[PDB]
């Protein structure tokens, strides 16, 4: 029995800038004698202020005071006197804040964690109750979320270098010692874990820590790439359900606090085609809420084409928002999603905080001509008529879920699904294969997820979104006289051979003030081709355009 | 076919200072021309830049400058010059926020409707594009979820004075003109609806004009009663679904945006019990989350009693945070939800923005006596023996779901449920009526509502939470060193014969700012029986504790 589980300190290890760092720090700032601060944090030693604190005995508030006590005689005895205007509040303040996550362990807790191993946090911690909790608070969501297990020592009333605590690990572990590491900043901590027989590393620079790991893991983990953002797990997800109206409900995923943020996913998808942005964004302080959209999913889907025109589909959002409390929200959309994001801008934008679309320009609506003739008059649109005809769409995708999705979602330098000649050949698949191979963008599991949702409704409700044309173009002329002039983004893929990106080039003529951002070599499926550029784009232009 | 509809103007009648008279009120603070500013308003007339906004042609800041340009020439022909640091933006700004609800006839919409009546809006307004466009945007959900229909000139392309509007009306309130009283400002807005036999009513000073309604209509409207909060439809809300755990799920309706505010109900409830603090507070600026708690309604009620002692329900809700991606939320809770709140306090302070208790008072445990010992002493707890036996109490409770809910239902001055030698008289409602009489607090549905919920998983759940004392004894002992030094609040009602007000008197020795409410006249059902004040004293304490 070798090793399948991974346990890490959490001060000096897995966050940095370590408090006890900052401890002695200060001294030297203040010029006082050295280490005086660690004598009176560990006064006492196991009957001492300190570990009362760790075990949970008292609270972070209710130890300042002894603290500085412990201070005030630490100096007596020392011969010497603190400053004045001396702080234990601040120092900890500070120091609390000062530590970020350390981002190299925690990805390689991830690297392990993604390979079998069953991951925990071990550290000795305290009750936060100061004024200023929440930011420690935050950080510890952004960490637990990615382990099996985090033991606190204050929420277990033991602490770490006692036995008694690494046996309530391996308990929690289901493990034995020899199957375990253990990574940590202090020596003291490592030697009882060793008793029991667990591999031990001592971190210093973090570098040569991942080294150790590194080797008696078998597994690389220093210099390993770049790795995908955080995905959901659909049955960890808040679901939200609102009926929007009598017959019609919609469902969505929500997680994060701050200004909401609305994701609608394009031709056929799910929430969970935003997958990797959700704990992004989430994390980067907002409420995300991403839409299975009428037609989807756990979403209502029924049968008549009118249901799904822009201008009923975009009433039922306001109602969404209506029944949610939400007076704005901030909409980025993508593919068809993307349309509606703009027609909301340009119908409701009172209720649009800002505006974002992925892929899907701006075209305003040609009031001469006919849009059944505007789509002819173009080679690649040329499946959208395919389309138009009820049913004959549906069979073709319906036929075999797998080989459908498996067809649609691969990456530009991947393709085994072209554009055109589409009516001619008489389906969309005609020519591909029946058992295609898995993209480098989805798991097969992830393909399996969609399988599902769309056994529950088909493609009928998604495919009548192409057949409003005539609806929408009169709808669309009414705002022909209008301007967005809103917080607004046009993010274009370079090689999405139908939301080309050239589409998008004049329309700052009704947008004055849109933003942009660009990603090279990617392929229509935007969110699960280039994630992270995608995060990093649409979590920069919130920062700068949609908190105030 | 006398009336049953009632339509409102917004400007000068449902809200109050109404812009127009700013429009002048201006002028006359800057020695302008009388009336300048109000020419270059209707400038153009049909065909003039104001009507294209109102028709939804252009947009609110498409036409600042349009507006200013019509100043401009008002002013060239008036002979005179306009100030140099002149703003048609501010003004308007000013104005539009300027402008609030005229409470009274909000109120008398209500009272019409409450009465069967078929409520609308009919207002000319504009696409709001502004910066600051949000203020109306909130002003807008606060009202337009109190009626029937809203309808907007700017959204259906179609002005009042015009004609074809008052049709469009007729349509959607499936009415003919007799059958409908329409109130506004503006006369020449009044003339087209009674030209198709319409009751109109000139709103000047705002209570003649409901006098007229008064007494065309038929019904008290001046000077009735203040009127309970506003209530939830169950099937408008927002429903939420977290699997807490494998086999767990907790369920959740969510209202508002801001800092998150979770409601916990106590003994036989459901999130229903908060159905008049929801909106309120929603509305005073919060995202209210209304649990569900573990055993109840469409949460998850397993068997084991175990599945329901404090330590597991608490962890239960840290996940909930959690799964949710909140980092803090402020907690409320009556009855049992108060005494849980409570331990969220002592256990997770960073998870604990701000604490509050309706009734339930923060008693520490003793570590000598033993609780079922504890209890025994004291004539009103002997209820809790009669809950401890597995099965006993749910027969009787489950026996009949109305009369059960109804005789608990009750509040102070209206009894038929007594509260010891419980045991002994062997039923809870050993000597209460098998068609209990309804109490003030609740309508028939509402109870029927509660018998809904019930029907999926009776009382086993529930009644477990009082089987768990020793266990939280145990528990709660771990805190006895600790104290509660954030926001927290006791709120105490005179009439509860069991969450006595007296039994809270010493919890200031472990909660040195707990800031207190006391509600006179008040039965245990506090949320129920009182609404008003607890909306009143709950909204004050969160602006004040919880905000920053
Ligand atoms: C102004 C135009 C570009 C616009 O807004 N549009 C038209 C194009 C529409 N998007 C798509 O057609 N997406 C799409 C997605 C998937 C497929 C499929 F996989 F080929 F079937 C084909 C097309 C989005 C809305
Ligand atoms: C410290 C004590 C007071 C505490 O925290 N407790 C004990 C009392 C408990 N509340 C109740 O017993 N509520 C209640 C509610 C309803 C009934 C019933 F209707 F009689 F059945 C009876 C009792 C709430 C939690
Ligand atoms: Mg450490
Ligand atoms: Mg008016």
């Amino acid at each position: 029995m070798t090793l399948r589980a991974a346990v890490f300190d959490l001060d000096g290890v897995l966050a940095l800038p370590a408090v006890f760092g900052v401890l002695g720090r200060t001294e030297e700032a203040l010029a006082l004698p050295r280490g005086l601060l660690n004598d009176a944090f560990q006064k006492g030693g196991p009957e001492g202020a300190t570990t009362r604190l760790m075990k949970g005995e008292i609270t972070l508030s209710q130890w300042i005071p002894l603290m500085e006590e412990n201070c005030r005689k630490c100096s007596e005895t020392a011969k010497v006197c603190l400053p004045k205007n001396f702080s234990i509040k601040e120092i900890f303040d500070k120091a609390i804040s000062a530590r970020k996550i350390n981002r190299p362990m925690l990805q390689a807790a991830l690297m392990l964690r993604k390979k079998g191993f069953t991951t925990a946090i071990l550290t000795n911690t305290w009750l936060d109750d100061r004024a200023e909790r929440d930011g420690l608070a935050q950080l510890m969501c952004e960490l637990k979320m990615h382990f099996d297990f985090l033991i606190e020592s204050c929420q277990v009333g033991m602490v770490k270098p006692e036995p008694q605590i690494y046996k309530f690990l391996l308990d929690t572990l289901k493990a034995s010692p020899s199957e375990v590491v253990f990574l940590d900043d202090i020596g003291a901590n490592l030697k009882p874990a060793r008793d029991l027989g667990m591999v031990t590393i001592l971190v210093q620079d973090t570098d040569t820590a991942l080294k150790e790991l590194e080797k008696v893991t078998g597994i690389q983990l220093l210099n390993t790439p770049a790795p995908l953002p955080t995905s959901c797990n659909p049955s960890d997800m808040s679901h939200g359900y609102v009926t929007v109206k009598p017959r019609v409900r919609l469902h969505f995923v929500e997680l994060g606090s701050g200004p909401a943020v609305c994701l609608c996913h394009g031709f056929p998808e799910s929430w969970y085609s935003w997958r990797y942005q959700i704990p992004a964004l989430a994390q980067a302080g907002y409420r995300v809420l991403a839409m299975d959209m009428k037609g989807y999913g756990e979403s209502s889907a029924p049968p008549e084409i009118e249901e799904y025109c822009m201008e009923v589909l975009c009433k039922e959002m306001v109602t969404f928002l209506d029944k949610l409390g939400l007076s704005q929200a901030v909409f980025i959309g993508h593919d068809w999603g993307g349309m509606l994001v703009w027609y909301m801008a340009l119908f409701y934008p009172e209720r649009v905080r800002a505006v974002a679309s992925l892929n899907t320009p701006f075209i305003p609506a040609n009031p001469n001509m006919s849009p059944l003739e505007s789509i002819k008059a173009n080679p690649v649109f040329d499946y959208q008529l395919y389309f138009q005809e009820p049913g004959v769409a549906e069979a073709e995708l319906e036929q075999n879920l797998s080989r459908t999705f498996k067809s649609l979602f691969r990456a530009s330098d991947e393709s085994v699904l072209s554009m055109h000649k589409v009516c001619e050949a008489g389906g969309l698949f005609v020519n591909s294969p029946e058992e295609p191979s898995l993209s480098r963008m989805v798991t097969e599991e992830e393909i399996q997820f969609y399988v599902q949702q769309f056994k529950k409704s088909g493609f009928r409700g998604p495919l009548n979104w192409y057949r409003n044309m005539e609806r929408n173009w009169k709808w669309a002329c009414k705002s022909l006289g209008r301007k967005i002039l809103i917080p607004a983004l046009m993010v274009t893929a370079e090689k999405d051979f139908v939301l080309v990106p050239q589409m998008s080039q004049h329309m700052e003529d009704w947008i004055p003030h849109l933003k942009r951002g660009h990603i090279e070599d990617c392929g229509h499926w935007t969110q699960m081709d280039k994630p992270t550029e995608v995060n990093q784009i649409l979590i920069k232009w919130l920062d700068s355009d949609a908190r105030n």
